DNA sequence: CGGCTGTACTG
DNA sequence: CAGTAC
DNA sequence: GCCG
């Protein structure tokens, strides 16, 4: 993980992400992601055009790096880019609120708080900035996983409820939590949802909603007792009928998932969380993942190994 | 030159 | 729709 | 930014 070029790096890749040059933004993200997986650290300015996801310009840059010792761009990284982190850093606000706000003159919390019009979803936000910004050991994600899943067996023992996302793919800690429901006989999963959350609700334990659909539920929660945090929640139920996909989907990670569908489109299909089909197309059949993934020629990966 | 995943709320 | 998000 |  021979990485001292990668930090100056991300500093510039995140002030892209944040003034909103997302595909610029994209390609630093894929050029560094493979800068820490280069088996010994990167020596020719050869070696580095040499290496999927680096090419000409950020070869260049790496150049600069190890022979000057700094990257001269960096200094040009405008002034804005601390304040607009601070403001898309709430939930409910991206680059272009962030860009707004600034050019209103707004610099602070306190600013936004005070004189800033804020969405629903950006009071909300802006309420639970800090806790946002924490991630839950994975041991709580579990306790959020349960508590949804005995709320809703509660409507139907049947029903399948499994925490997906970054808890699923194994790791120590989680942003949020991501519920997909579904019941087996793919039809008790109806009429189950708007009961669920007003029940989740009545118990306090759902404090605040964000984005509330058909089917999918975005949203703010707080197990009981001293010490919590609230955590956000994210639940969808689906047919069994598109199990796989959802599933598939829904754990991701964002970056293998669109691996997964760039392959998925160069074989003349199309992968989404409802389905594997032909481009337009035909429904391919598919059980389980694994079925996905042969369907696509490729070897099943756990979900630890689809962390990207 | 131009795609770079595919889908779905909010207002 | 543009914006934001999974 | 990257790549075809
Ligand atoms: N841009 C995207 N494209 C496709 N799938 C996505 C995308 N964003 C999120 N997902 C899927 O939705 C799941 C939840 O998205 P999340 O935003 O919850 N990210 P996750 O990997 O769970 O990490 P943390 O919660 O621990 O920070 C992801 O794991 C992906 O499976
Ligand atoms: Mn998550
Ligand atoms: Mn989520
Ligand atoms: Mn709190
Ligand atoms: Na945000």
């Amino acid at each position: 993980h021979n990485l001292h070029i990668t930090e100056k790096l991300e500093v510039l890749a995140k002030a892209y992400s944040v003034q909103g040059d997302k595909w610029r933004a994209l390609g630093y993200a894929k050029a560094i992601n493979a800068l820490k997986s280069f088996h010994k650290p990167v020596t020719s300015y050869q070696e580095a055009c040499s290496i999927p996801g680096i090419g000409k310009r950020m070869a260049e840059k790496i150049i600069e790096i190890l022979e000057s010792g700094h990257l001269r761009k960096l200094d040009h990284i405008s002034e804005s880019v601390p304040v607009l982190e601070l403001f898309s850093n709430i939930w409910g606000a991206g680059t272009k609120t962030a860009q707004m706000w600034y050019q209103q003159g707004f610099r602070s919390l306190e600013d936004i708080r005070s004189q800033a019009s804020l969405t629903t979803q950006q009071a909300i936000g802006l309420k639970h900035y800090s806790d946002f910004l924490e991630r839950m050991p994975r041991e709580e994600a579990t306790e959020i996983e349960q508590t949804v899943q005995k709320a809703a067996q509660a409507f139907n023992s049947g029903l399948l409820c499994v925490a997906c996302g970054s808890y699923r793919r194994g790791k120590a800690t989680c942003g949020d939590v991501d519920v997909l429901i579904t019941h087996p006989d793919g039809r008790s999963h109806r009429g189950i949802f708007s009961r669920l959350l007003d029940s989740l609700r009545q118990e306090g334990f759902l404090t605040d909603d964000l984005v509330k659909g058909e089917t999918k539920y975005l949203g703010v929660c707080r197990l009981p007792g001293p010490g919590r945090r609230h955590r956000r929640l994210d639940i969808i139920v689906v047919p069994y009928s598109e199990f796989a996909c959802a599933l598939l989907y829904f754990t991701g990670s964002a970056h293998f998932n669109r691996s997964m569908r760039a392959l998925a489109k160069t074989k003349g299909m199309s992968l989404s969380e409802h389905a594997l089909s032909t481009a337009v197309g035909r429904v391919l059949p598919t059980p389980t993942e694994k079925d996905v993934f042969r369907l696509l020629g490729l070897p099943y990966r756990e979900p630890a190994e689809r962390d990207w």
